[PDB]
């Protein structure tokens, strides 16, 4: 333990994160007990364990991230806090999709899974995305002043998921509705949804889409994750369903929240957005990742005894990786304090460390980056905000609600 | 169609039904039309199709039952009508339960199931079930008065579950709550509940006990199910899952209902009660089924074009079976309107007809019956009604949420 920062202090409390990130908290971890212990003596939400090792310097989340085969994901899924109100049953089925998988299904899944993930499969989607991150931006610009995280952040990630897929356009609204609502989590402002319902319905569509796709193939991923390879290797049908599940989670709220905090970094630092406008370097899209962390914090289970950084982690303990704290260690990187969309080398944990579970999607998400802030930079140069950007209430996801905004940048009606 | 009914009347309309069974409705459809079309021009609730037939002979819901190779389970469900705000995503993944299965996946697990529910698993519950339901029934007598569906009928359907799956009496409490939430349904009663979320953590409590006694078999029907046979035939951890969702909401409301209107029928037929409390004749369980008629309907879907009692049905059309009309059918029984509990023979349907998918707990439904009447009156044999059964909505399912009751008989607290 460490005298400045008590034992009982839960870096992963939603109500604290809601207020703020902990950072300046994180910062004493690193300097003077980089791997410590927090104390939740009356029992953690969902996990009911008393406790959790918390890992905050980069080369160490890179050391559990890389050494999968003692740190698993799957006894307490990736997501490292819940509500008092979550159950066990709840949290041990989160093993159902491949971000809470250990081998050797994870193994089999990823491999399938990585078919549509190339950059191929990806770079086709780049006209079409240009081509809907445009309107976005004309769209909202056209209102003049409005809520930039509803109107400019949230539509291109799930445009994304859309066109990977080959989703009907009839049927997006629904795919988009089921996916917001799949991470409603412990925020007063989505206490009225039902994630698990939205959840079925999902697979339940996806499923179907697979049916099809048997019968009727396309150019899209999902023909190819269901095709069977030399092997027969191939996603099942509820594989597929899984798969989508895992996605509308995966590639929703972390993608639009790195353009939410990006758009926030760019207000706070004119000088960064000038030079964006002005060259659109190529270093950006890592940079808003590695300032927004859209993901503040993933962990591990530890699957035996094992030492870490100089310390006994027994089999069982929860083991949580801070990615909020290793994308600013002064070890690692000059100036953690500074937005600078030059920054190379940017070795960012934002889509995790290398190693078994690192971002399927991460080319896809700096792809959605790059067109979104190419079209906000064309089409509302001069955007200024006209309010706070409202916090999400949640210990592990770095989300804004709402965040009004003057397009215009001179209070005009357009 | 038939001058008396039209074909817009819709009899499985949840309103319609928390009023009153269409019974006078489907004695004229038995007489004059007895496989009918029923128009839901604006889209039923759900499927999103036009209408369904509805089949209200008993010759020809047997012959339903028995032709699963035309009439399948799995395009619809089995629940035949769902409210308008259900979607077809949550009706197409009703299959993943036991009776919304087809062949060739239905044949393997209800094969494998079968091994729960033989004369020996269910013979070896008796004792308990006796045990608890004399104290059930003493408990209740102790309040001299009370709700008769809370304190009387809903316990011992979920003891039996409970004891069949050798359930740890401190499980037992959130087994059976997930249980009553997964049936909320449309009574609003029910509507702040989430029946997919409760349906998610049952199936990961069952799978944690399928994964426990994988290690550590006992006497239960689990060790049964989940080890390999000659061929090595067993249910996985997550078929296991599914069976018990499937038991839970197969094996709650049925038999607590069937408790429900049995005494409700004896309270309105004294001579009935005074003979069944002077021989509890074996015949009283089986006409206490037919009286109920707990499910008052099912459907199935024709997969090719079919001729059924000279009416044309074509592929993918719903065809309902009215298992409420059926146990009336005057061919059939001598005085259907007349609750005897010496009815032999009683060829009654409520456990379906004869088929692939004829309900496999009905035995154990029967001795839940004959244990629960024992009790009854064994304790309180002299019970009277103090207030009217309240029905539940529900368009299929026979239910009654409360009934005020005497136990004592005369107005006595004890
Ligand atoms: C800025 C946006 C994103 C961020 C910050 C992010 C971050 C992450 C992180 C931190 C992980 C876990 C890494 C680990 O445990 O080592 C992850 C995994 C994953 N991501 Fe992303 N992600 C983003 C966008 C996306 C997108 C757009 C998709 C796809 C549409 C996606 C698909 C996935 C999948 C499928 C996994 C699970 C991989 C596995 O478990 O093997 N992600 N992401
Ligand atoms: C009075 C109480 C009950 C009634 C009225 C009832 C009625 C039914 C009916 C109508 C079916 C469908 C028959 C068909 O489609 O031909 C069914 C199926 C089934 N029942 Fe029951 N049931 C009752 C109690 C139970 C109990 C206590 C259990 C077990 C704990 C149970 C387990 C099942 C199962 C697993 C099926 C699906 C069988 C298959 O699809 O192959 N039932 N029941
Ligand atoms: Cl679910």
């Amino acid at each position: 333990p460490t005298p400045n920062i008590p034992s009982d202090f839960d870096f992963l409390d939603a109500t604290l994160n809601l207020e703020r990130l902990p950072v300046e908290e994180l910062a004493e971890l690193r300097k003077s007990e980089p791997i410590h212990w927090v104390d939740v003596p009356g029992g953690t939400g969902g996990f009911g364990d008393k406790g959790y090792w918390l890992v905050t310097k980069h080369a160490d989340v890179k050391e559990v991230s890389r050494r999968s085969d003692v740190f698993g994901s799957s006894p307490d899924g990736a997501i490292p806090v819940w509500p008092q109100d979550m159950t066990r049953e709840a949290v041990d089925l989160q093993r159902a999709v491949l971000l809470n998988m250990d081998a050797p299904q994870h193994t089999r899944l990823r491999k399938i899974i990585s078919r549509g993930f190339t950059p191929r499969a990806i770079g086709r989607l780049e006209d079409e995305l240009r081509s809907r991150a445009q309107k976005i931006a004309q769209t909202a610009a056209a209102q003049g002043a409005g809520d930039f995280v509803e109107q400019v952040s949230c539509e291109l990630p799930l445009q994304a998921i859309a066109e990977l897929l080959g989703v009907p356009q009839d049927d997006r609204d629904k795919l988009f509705r089921w996916s917001n609502e799949m991470t409603a989590g412990e925020d007063p402002e989505y206490a009225d949804v039902d994630p698990a319902m939205s959840s079925f319905e999902l697979i339940s569509y996806a499923m179907k889409m697979a049916e099809e796709r048997a019968v009727n193939p396309t150019e899209d991923i999902v023909t190819k994750l269901i095709e069977a390879d030399i092997d027969g290797e191939k996603l099942s049908d509820d594989e597929f369903g899984f798969f989508v599940v895992m996605l509308a989670v995966a590639g929703n709220e972390t993608t639009r929240n790195s353009i939410t905090h990006g758009m926030i970094a760019f207000a706070q630092n004119p000088d960064q957005w000038e030079l964006y406008k002005k060259e659109r370097p190529e270093t950006a899209a890592d940079e808003i990742v590695r300032w927004a962390t859209p993901v503040s914090a993933f962990q591990r289970t530890a699957l035996e005894d094992v030492e870490l950084g100089g310390v006994q982690i027994k089999k069982g303990q929860r083991v949580v990786m801070s990615y909020r704290s290793a994308n600013f260690d002064e070890e690692v990187f000059e100036d953690p304090h500074t937005f600078n969309i030059l920054r190379s080398p940017n070795p960012h944990v934002g889509f995790g460390g290398t190693g078994a579970h690192y971002c399927i999607g991460a080319n896809l998400a700096r792809m959605t980056i790059n067109l979104i802030f190419n079209a906000i930079a064309d089409n509302m140069p001069d955007l200024k905000p006209i309010g706070a950007p409202e916090r999400l209430k949640s210990g592990w996801l770095n989300g804004i609600k709402h965040w009004q905004v003057d397009y215009t940048g001179a209070g005009k009606a357009s």
